[PDB]
């Protein structure tokens, strides 16, 4: 029985807390300078939020303001829920310092016709359900949620790896302590679940599990602990990808990890988009001090409707693919990357980021012809 | 030109020194309670150590004393480096059948293996464990007393039309030093007594580009520039990006936790089939549902090297392993204190040190299954 | 020119109160199971911050996290409405493995011989504190403070009480003129002694208005930072020590302690209406090398022959000081807060007057 | 029975003091940008950590890290020797923005030419050596981390009789033995700094007690802002309202008084209108003008106490806005404070010890 599951987290999730914090910081910065050169790591704990990097700007920050600023955003902004934007300790380690790539690294990039965004269809459901749970706190459409939740949607895969039902979905919410279990449980199942999975993929033995650990009033960082970096898969592609190992938030466009994995969902992206493929990985390898990749495989899982040497060929006179390239290609030297931090960096359907423009499609089409 | 990179990291980075701590701790808490639940970050910064997170346990742990044991063990000693055990910042946060014990993460954990290496592992990530893992040892013998904790190695493997590793690209290789060494004397003495010393020799030609320390000096290192954090290194600590994720990380996790134990099942399996010859690479994949101590779901990829049907070799599989998360801690003895050694040079593919999910003991089952 | 005296008093409550109580909670943990135990914590405690820092060496497992966490609970910071709460804060602990002066004061201004001030606020953060912790006011939170004003006479008399300013924190659903008429009413007329009250006394209850945040949450409180509060408000001199977080082998606060105990007993004794003990050691001199005496010539003996009853009826020994007060027990967090002098609510060892016949009989 | 006093300062290596200067430095850093800036900034100091934490409220952009690594250099914490290093110590920083019915004392007494007690006045001349010496590198095995007691004996009519003992303990590089560490302190700072006419045959002098003293500073022990307020004082000669100096803006009057109360009792006892006096100022809620003034002269006062109370009241603006303008504390003048002690210095320029109100007294 071939079952897959992939996971994603609210805002609330104390991982993503850091990882929004860190990018938070990257933003104010960039806001300012665009040169700012970020690394910028948070950790939060019971009451706590440490941040701690290099930074080297032309920027005036208060790091403060932008932390405590971010935790109320995602929704802690009252001392019942045991983490508040105003009441917790935020302590502050940040140094101060004010083409061809510096890691000697693999980056990957995704896309596969499984869901209208490109997005395999486990992680782009998970996504889906914890922005809806997070609308509706936010519009005030269910008063008694609070930040932090979950999601994990595991689907059923067809002889042909397609995808042929939804198995099981958990999702647990942190919720106000004066609502019992089973309004909580229904009102999920109703308002969050049944309104985001498609019907045609859901049956009389989909499993449907809210809140399985039961009550689930004190969440964020509280029982908890959250690090910049530990939500990869969430980030990326929900385990359908292979990794080089970096992570994104915290980091300026300057770090080759961060904006070549951007320029890989592009190509991805703009590949399956132009239906050259049904999926491709693409993978990029960079040489220390060598703008340009040493070399760029691709692998359609013979869904190409090409061949592999001409796929690559086609994305080598299509995409400027040096670390400076990429920048000025995409427009990364802006403060677009706190909305990144939560619900995926790729598939975004609710923003608009440069690397899920598919606006390579026509120079793609061309450039068989 | 199909190039390939991975990257490994010496006990010395910050990262690794995050996780060595966090699997510290665990180690110090097995050795006095095997049954002991443990969740342990840390992150390290310029000349501080914050541990959190949530235990609980009958044992009786000084964490400081854990702590600055593993950061000398790693070589910060007696003040030199500008990181010291002895002189650092601690800070601790820390809150205090074998069926009916199911999983609690709905989760997928993978498992690889490959004949690209004598320890079934990839070319490019053991290469690079095995670069670092000399360069450690070359230090605390005291060969080379120049050298200093914090290292780094990348090596890039080419590979043929058939996806056969045909040569060795580059190796990249940096390492922290006493300040009074010349780049000349590090890059010379790095080529010939850590690189030339580890590399296969078939492998090398006039081509192989080496290069040494290329940001240049590198005097202050570990924590003091950087930032490390537990699980930072899953990629390093795994199979250096030949493999799917889940998306745990090891370090800080006791066995209760099936992303580490699961994980480490699931090498156990992709060795052991590709031990028996019954492939020549595998990726295992696992599903567990929440509450279900039996797998509800086994995938496998053989990249059509299979000797055998993979309907069959899941059969083999299901029959040879118990892969329920108390089955696994029984199977592979996991409540001992054995952690600390694998939050550096790998968890995989292990030559240097004997960890149970790398003993071979489950070929002559699967062999036996066909016949 | 009126010759007017204020001195201070916090409640549990206060940032720095909160310090003390922690590193001294700490102490009596360890004394609790090892009363061999040498400690030396250090606290400190910001916005939803408690650092815990120092030397230890004992025989005693204590959870220091759960120590913190309780003491901080009693207190009474125990929802996350006050912004600081005992389950919810952010705790870091940071613990590894003298040739001066002491100074002690007595003064017949009260019962408890203590200065009137002084004395009179620490009854006032007391009583406040007994009125919340009883449910007596269920709109009372625990950060609060005292400052009492007493006007005094030629002869340097109590005349009168001249103002009383009384700061509470409050639930938010409770209005300013309510908060005023109940501290006024059921704190200050229950605690202020009527004879010395008349219709020109100043009675300033919240005069920054509103206060419902408060503890270390705007605010910063250290370990030993409310020494005048802890002593004499202000009457004494200082060596300049602070007493929590500190093991009775620390002379700092057995000497102290000890000073107190003469001064209080020369007083009971009626040898003096006044007196400041002065001990001065040297290192590795267990006896004390010096001890002045100043009466304000309110002595009805010699300074000298007053030195000399001291000298044969006190044990001054550092060891000496711990048997004769028995100071290897866990009785230290009861002094962090309201005063470790002029202690009528509890049983301190210092504030006993058994030594009364054998310096009157000297 | 003899009436002996002992006194302690502290050298700017000690951890309490590095806590104070740190405190302050980032007080001066601000001031220097902003001379309305408001500052209420506590620093805690142990093994390999500083951490700063507080309010404040300024249009000032400071790099508290690179303020609080520097501080510590100049200490002399700077090249991974001493366990303790402004370049690989943690630095943790909880800075809060937002751009008291209180006693105060002051005290002098002719007992020392810059008119403090004898006994403080000496612990802070041989800390200021020691550190000077380290420093100048005339003695290059000092490490930062000193403390020094002086015991003054006193007559019957309380005046300095002789000096009894001397304690002082210094930090050391671990290649210099212990007769060569007495020897040096005896010679070269006890012996350069203590009055030769109140040493005698009797006169002890402990130089490391203890033994040897090679660790200090943060690295054993813990330092605070605010706890070595006797030593930053008058060695306990006078009382205390119990406010701390170092991390405020003299917007806090327990800071600002206290400075206005020393500038009185030293102008008073410059203008010879005592030997020595206590000042005490009583401060009312919403009321600028200090509702009380004492005076406590033990009967050296060559004038009534009332009289020297007016003179007081006639010549000083004692309003917290008015000791502001009077001695022109909005400006980066207090990281110098923060050790060797806020009263009697000789070695720098404090307003509070200007002797520019003798004239205007004499005149009453
Ligand atoms: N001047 C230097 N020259 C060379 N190497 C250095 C220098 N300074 C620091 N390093 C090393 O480079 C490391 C940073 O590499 P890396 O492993 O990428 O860091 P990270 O903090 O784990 N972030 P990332 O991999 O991007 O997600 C440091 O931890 C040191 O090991
Ligand atoms: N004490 C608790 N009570 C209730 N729910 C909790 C508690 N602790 C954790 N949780 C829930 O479980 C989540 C943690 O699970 P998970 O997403 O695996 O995070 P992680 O362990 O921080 N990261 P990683 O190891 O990289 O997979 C929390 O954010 C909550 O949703
Ligand atoms: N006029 C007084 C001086 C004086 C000054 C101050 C106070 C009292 C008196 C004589 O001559
Ligand atoms: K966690
Ligand atoms: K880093
Ligand atoms: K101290
Ligand atoms: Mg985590
Ligand atoms: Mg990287
Ligand atoms: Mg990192
Ligand atoms: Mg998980
Ligand atoms: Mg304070
Ligand atoms: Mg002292
Ligand atoms: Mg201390
Ligand atoms: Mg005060």
């Amino acid at each position: 029985r071939h079952l897959f599951t992939s996971e994603s987290v609210s805002e609330g999730h104390p991982d993503k807390i850091a990882d929004q914090i860190s990018d938070a910081i990257l933003d104010a910065m960039l806001a300012q300078d665009p040169q700012a050169r970020v690394a910028v790591e948070t950790s939060v704990t019971t009451g706590l939020v440490l941040v701690f990097g290099e930074v080297s700007t032309k920027a005036y920050v208060d790091i403060q303001k932008v932390v405590r600023d971010t935790i109320k955003s995602i929704g802690y902004v009252d001392g019942q829920y045991g983490f508040d934007g105003d009441n917790c300790a935020v302590l502050v380690s940040l140094d101060e310092q004010s083409i061809g790539a510096g890691d000697q690294g693999m980056m990957f990039g995704y896309a596969i016709n499984e869901t209208p965004e490109l997005m395999p269809l486990p992680i782009a459901l998970s996504h889906r359900l914890m922005r809806k749970i997070a609308a509706l706190r936010k519009d005030g459409t269910i008063k008694w949620l609070r930040p932090d939740a979950k999601a994990q949607v595991t689907v059923e895969y067809d002889e042909d790896n397609q995808p042929k039902r939804i198995d099981t979905v958990v999702l647990s919410t942190q919720h106000d302590p004066d609502v019992d279990l089973d309004t909580i449980r229904q009102t999920v199942i109703d308002q969050v679940i049944k309104a985001v999975l498609p019907a045609d993929l859901l049956d009389d033995q989909t499993k449907y599990l809210v809140n399985p650990t039961g009550r689930f009033v004190i969440g964020g960082p509280q029982g908890d602990a959250g690090l910049t970096g530990r939500k990869v898969i969430v980030d990326t592609y929900g385990g359908f990808a292979h990794h080089g190992g970096g992570a994104f938030s915290g980091k300026d466009a300057t770090k080759v990890d961060r904006s070549a994995s951007y320029a890989a969902r592009y190509i991805a992206k703009n590949v399956v988009a132009a239906g050259l493929a049904d999926q491709v990985e693409v993978q990029l390898a960079y040489a220390i001090g060598v703008a340009e990749p040493v070399s760029i495989a691709v692998d359609t899982a013979g869904t190409g409707k090409v061949s592999d040497e001409a796929l690559i060929n086609a994305i080598r006179e299509n995409f400027d693919l040096r670390p400076a390239g990429i920048i000025k290609m995409l427009d990364l030297q802006r403060p677009i990357y706190r909305q990144t931090a939560a619900y995926g960096h790729f598939g975004r359907t609710d923003i608009d980021l440069p690397w899920e423009h598919t606006d390579k499609v026509d120079a793609l089409k061309a450039a068989f012809k």
